[PDB]
C-alpha cells in the first residue's frame, strides 16, 4: 500500500502537471497564432500559468517522495 | 490504509489543482491575445480566480499531509 | 480505513471545487474580454457564484475532516 | 463504512461544484451579451442553484447518517 | 456495506441530478439571453424538464436510502 | 451486494436517465430559441424523445429495486 | 455472482439512455434548422431508435438471466 | 463469476453499441437538416455503416453469453 | 476470472470497436451530404479505414476469447 | 494472471482503435473539402496507422507474452 | 502481481502512445490542406511530434518489458 | 504491490506524457498552418513548452523506477 502510494501520489499527478501545462501552452500557441505581435506579453503571461499549473503535482511528489521514503 | 491514502488525496488534488489554474490562464491569455489592450485589469482578475482554484485542491492537500502523518 | 475515506473524499472534493471555481472565473476572464465596462458587475457575479460553487465542496471537506476524527 | 460516507459526499461534491459553476457561467456568458436587464437573468440563476444543490446536498445527508 | 451501497446510489444520483439539471437552466440562459420578453415560455419549459430530470435520481435516491436500512 | 446491487443498478440508471433527458430539454430550450414559432412541434418531439430517454433506465431501475427485494 | 446483472443493467441504462438522447437531440435540431422536413426525418428518429436500442435491451436480456 | 462476467461484457458492449449506432443516425439526420435532396443515398450509407458499428459490440455479446453457456 | 477476463476484454474493445469504426462512417455521412458528388471515392475510403479501425480491437478480441476456452 | 493479459489487450484495442479513427475521419473529412491531393492525403494515414498502431500492437505482443 | 501489473503499463501506455500520435496527424490533415505546397515543412514537424508523443509511452512499454524480469 | 506500483506509476505519467506533448504539436502545427512566416517563432515555443509538459511524467518514471530500483 505504501509503495503503491507513492507510485498514485505522483502517477496521477502526472497527468494533472503533464496535461495541465500543456493546455497552457496550447493557449500561448493560439494566441501568438492570432496575433504576432505579442509573443513578449504572452511569454511572460504563459511563464507564470506553468508553474501554477506545475504547482500542485509536485507537492504531489514530495507527497509521493515521502511515502518512497 | 495508511500511506496509499494521502497519496491519492495529494494525488486528486494535483489533477484539481493543475487543471484548475490551467484552465483559468488558459483564458486569461485568451484575454489578452483578443484584447491586449486591457492585460493588466483582467491580469489582476486571473490573479483573483487562482487562489480560489487552488484554495479547495490546496485543503486537499493538507489533510494528505495530515494523515502522513 | 477512516484515513482513506477522508482520503477520496476530499480529493474528490478537490476536483469538485478546483473546475468548479475555474469554469466560473474563465467565464468571468472571458466577460471582461468582450466588455470590459461591465467588469465591476461580473466580478460581483463571480463573488455571488464562487461560494455557491464552493458550497458542496467546502461541506464535503468537513466531512472527510470528520471521517478522520 | 467509513469509505462509503466518503463517496456518496465526495460524489456529491463534483456534482454540486461543476452542477453549480455550469449555471453561473451561463449567467455570466449572458451578462456578457446585452446585459440592458441585468435582474431578469438574476433571479434565473438563483432559481437553477437550489435545484441543481438539491439532490447532492441531500445525497450528502445520506453520507453524514451512514459516518457518525 | 449496507451504507457503502445507499452511498454509490445516491453518489451516482447526486453527480446525475447535479449535471442533469444544470445543463437544463444552462441552456434556459441561453434561451432568455437572445429575447427577454421571452422568459416566460422557457421558464414553464424548464420548469418541465427538470423534474423528468429529477424523476430517476430521485427515484434512485429513494431506493438509495432503503439500501442503507 | 443484494443492496450494492441495487445500489449499482440504480446508481448507473440515475446517470443515464438523468443527462439523457436533460439534453433532450436543453435540444428544446436550444430549438424554441432559434424559432419561437415551433415552440409546440419540439416539445411533442421531446416527449417522445424523453420515454426513450428514460424507458432503458426505468427498467434498469426496476431491476435495481427488483433484486433488492 | 449475481452482482453483475446489476451493473450489467445499469450499464446498458447508462448505454441505451444517452444513445437515445443523442439522437433524439438531434431530431430536435434537424426540425429547428429546416422546419418543413419535419415528418421525413422523424420516421428516420423512430429508425435510428430501435437499433440504437438494439443493443442495450439485449444486454438487459442476459442481465434479467444472471439474475433470475 | 461466468455470471457476473457475462453481464459486464454485455454491458460494456451495451453503452458500446448504443453510442455506436446513435452517432450514426445524428450525422445522417445531420446531412437531411440541411440537404433534403439526397434522402436515399445517406439512408443506404447509415444502412451500411450501422451493421459494422453494431458488429463488435454484437460479438461482444457473444461472448457474454458464450462465457456464461 | 478467465471469465470476467475475457469478458471485460471484450467488453472495453467493443467500446473500442462501436466508436471507434462509428467515428469514421459519421464523418463520412457529414462529409457525403456536403458534397455529393464525391460519395463514391469515400465509400471505398471508409472501406479502408474500417478495417485498419477494427483491425486492433478484434485481435484483442481473438485475445478475448482463448484465455476463457 | 488472465485477467492482467485481458486489459493489456483490451486497453490497446480502445488505444489503437480510437487512435486511427480520428486520423481517418480526419483524412476522409481532408479529402471531401479538396478532392485533387486525395492521393497526397491516403499515403499520410498509411503513415500515420503504423505508428498509431505501434504501440497498442507491441502492449498485445506483451500481452500472450504475460500469459506465456 | 508482475503480470498484472506489466499489464496496465503498457495498456496506460498504448491510449497514450496511440491517441497521442492521433492527434498529431490529425493536426495535419488540417495543415496540409491549406496549402499542399508546404507539406513539406508541415511533415517535418509531424516527424518531430511523433517521437515525443510516444516517448513515455514507449518507455513505459520498456516498464512493462522490465516488469518481465 | 511493489512491482505494481512502478507499473501504474509510469503508466499513468504515459497517457500523461503522450497527450500531453500531442496537444502542444498539434496546437503548433495549427500554429504554423495559417501563416509559416514565423514557423522559427512556435518551433521555439514548443520546444520550450514540450519539456514543462514532459517534465512530470519523467519525474513520474523516475519516482515508478525507484520503486522498481
Amino acid at each position: 500500500m505504501a509503495f503503491l502510494g507513492a507510485a498514485i501520489a505522483a502517477g496521477l499527478a502526472a497527468v494533472g502537471g503533464a496535461i495541465g501545462v500543456a493546455i497552457i501552452v496550447k493557449a500561448t500557441i493560439e494566441g501568438t497564432t492570432r496575433q504576432p505581435e505579442l509573443r513578449g506579453t504572452l511569454q511572460t503571461l504563459m511563464f507564470i500559468g506553468v508553474p501554477l499549473a506545475e504547482a500542485v503535482p509536485i507537492i504531489a511528489i514530495v507527497i509521493s517522495l515521502l511515502i518512497l521514503f
